[PDB]
DNA sequence: TCGCGCCGGCGCG
DNA sequence: TCGCGCCGGCGCG
């Protein structure tokens, strides 16, 4: 029962005080070590939260914050989807799909996926969307999951399932952005998913913003392109039940499709998906990909 | 000193257990009850947080959340805005403009302000947009500010400052939404503007999906009347300094103008200010209008 | 009851 | 240092 030897939480300093830090990989590494999660989400998410709590208790420290708690509970769901996405193509043998956690824009913005031309059709958008009096852009946060289907991609050291959080399993999930890194063809790129622990009415319209901004980026590689038949559906997916009014909002429209009366409208978001348990995560994989 | 008589929080129960409840509005009439607020918007932001924070304090009580405080700040801001803006057309003397803090979706959305006919236009744009396989919508939050342009909404009690902050002033200013109830023609909306204490990279692009779909319906007005002249423009306002990162992020395209390569594409949020005083609410005013 | 729309406090590079 | 992108806890009808 000794919690005080845990590393879930860190010690630093700042203006000559102590200060508090969760190190969400540590708890996820200190719960999952032997196994990877199974069952709930939200209940396991609930239960890194309380484990971590514990551990403060125990070793007498401040509680952290309610917005600690929202960064830390933000990983962890990114991990454990990370995780089961990495497991999913293994045992469904999808020898050209990848599924992948995307960091930050600053990180590795995700265009930097595409190849030599691709890029180049997106800075000619990009530079020419500059090149007017009002100077316009197309920012975006990066998605959170991308899925890629490109047959010459995958190697096989993607096919060794996880059954074990390490330090060293997590780096791979999540450093897997940089080994497509200027290698994916425009049409390899097929949906990205936002994923929330909980949705908020302001906060679920930012998957709106998301999917209009990639669809629209997408739209134009289509045009430049001209392939009528390509796709890019973009997700989302809460842990939490999603409500009629979440519904409602995420049938929002990319508005670059309503403008015309003959136009078929397409929705930013195709759908939103209410991840329960993490058998939940494979039906939602199975959806989005076949 | 006395704070302990104050009502600025408020005591309720909630499963047998006593819990603290912010009132904003009483934090606001308890401090300004003699003159409206000047100087310095983010001192006195935290000059009533610190208020309400000494009370409890005085009484003994738990020190609310950050996510009360969060909704508390979002609250005062509003009113700071919404009764600056009440005075600015006063001392302006703009006999035709009306600026107005709008409510909720829920409580009134803001379609409800238009004429029986271009609710019509927007109900037409609506029911299509759900006859089709894939239903589509255009939902986003009521806009905080709007500016609306028309001579006969003016009434004469619209020409009294608001020199003090009781509830009864507080009320006018926060109802004025009601007395324009179906009475805006298509055009009268001029603009709107977002309000936010601070910005996150996140959050900030909640401004974007606001100004396009506001943009998108607008654009469709401009159809359904024909007319190329009229402009609705969308703007955003923080308290705290704006960043490069938040230039950029807010520089994003309403999406469905720049579809082809001979468009000229429209930022969806035309401009994003840093309101650091009071004066700068009446410099911002003068921009959008004139 | 919950729906709305608010925003602060992160861990990490 | 700050930029990214995370999300919980509201007051109110």
């Amino acid at each position: 029962t000794n919690l005080t030897n845990s590393n879930c939480v860190e010690e630093y300093k700042e203006n000559g005080k102590t200060k508090i830090r969760i190190k969400p990989f540590n708890a996820l590494i200190e719960l999952y070590h032997h196994q990877t999660p199974t069952g709930s989400i939200k209940e396991n998410l609930d239960k890194l939260e309380n484990y971590v709590k514990d551990v403060v208790k125990a070793k007498g420290l401040a509680i952290p914050t309610s917005g600690a708690f929202s960064n830390t509970r933000g990983t962890w769901f990114e991990v454990m989807i990370a995780i089961q996405s990495w497991n999913y193509r293994v045992k469904r043998e999808l020898n050209d799909y990848l599924i992948i956690k995307m960091p930050n824009v600053k990180t590795f913005d995700f265009r930097k996926i595409f190849d030599n031309e691709t890029r180049e059709k997106l800075h000619q958008l990009e530079k020419s969307l500059l090149t007017h009096k009002q100077q316009v852009r197309l920012i975006t946060s990066n998605p959170d999951l991308l899925i890629i289907r490109q047959k010459d991609l995958i190697k096989s050291e993607y096919n060794l399932p996880i059954n074990k959080l390490t330090h060293e399993n997590i780096d791979v999930a999540l450093t897997l952005f940089k080994d497509i890194e200027g290698k994916c063809k425009w049409d390899s790129l097929v949906a990205g998913v936002g994923l929330k622990t909980s949705l908020r009415p302001d906060r679920r319209l930012q998957l709106v913003h998301e999917g209009n901004i990639l669809k629209s980026l997408f739209a134009h590689l289509k045009m430049a392109y001209w392939n009528p038949k390509a796709e890019f559906k973009y997700y989302g997916a809460s842990s939490e039940p999603v409500s009629k009014a979440d519904d409602d909002a995420l049938q929002t429209a990319a508005t670059h499709t309503i403008v015309n009366v003959n136009s078929t409208p397409e929705r930013a978001v195709d759908d939103i998906f209410s991840l329960t348990s993490f058998e939940d995560i494979d039906k939602m994989l199975d959806q989005i990909i076949k």
